């Protein structure tokens, strides 16, 4: 179990469970409704949402926690592009949940890279 290179998957499932519980995740749980928000695709090239991230992890389509972290960061960078105004309550929600995610993902990434370095050396 020390330096287990697969432990990040369960850690990421647990973190996504916390994120889905957070009231701040409500706008980001499901894809933006493309048929009902007509100008969304005029602004955003690559939509992303937490249900898509959770399904990608479950399907085994992330090779590392860094790939999962890239998709989650796209959720927040898309929100900042579409809702850029610091006055907006949606801007505030995105910033709070981004900080929460970045705090909790830190140890998952550091542990995973430590494990990589250990198995590569040995």
């Amino acid at each position: 179990m020390s330096y287990d290179i697969q432990a990040w998957k369960k850690q990421c499932e647990e973190l996504l469970n916390l994120i889905f519980q957070c009231e701040d995740s409500e706008p980001f749980r499901q894809p933006v409704d493309l048929l009902e928000y007509p100008d969304y695709r005029d602004i955003i090239d690559t939509p992303m949402d937490f249900a898509t991230v959770r399904e990608t992890l479950e399907a085994g389509n992330y090779e590392s926690p860094m790939e999962l972290c890239k998709d989650v960061r796209l959720i927040f960078s898309n929100s900042k592009a579409y809702t850029p105004s610091k006055r907006s309550r949606i801007y505030s929600m995105s910033l709070r949940l981004s900080a929460f995610f970045e705090e909790h993902i830190s140890s998952v990434l550091s542990d995973y890279k430590s494990a990589l370095r250990f198995h590569k050396r040995n």
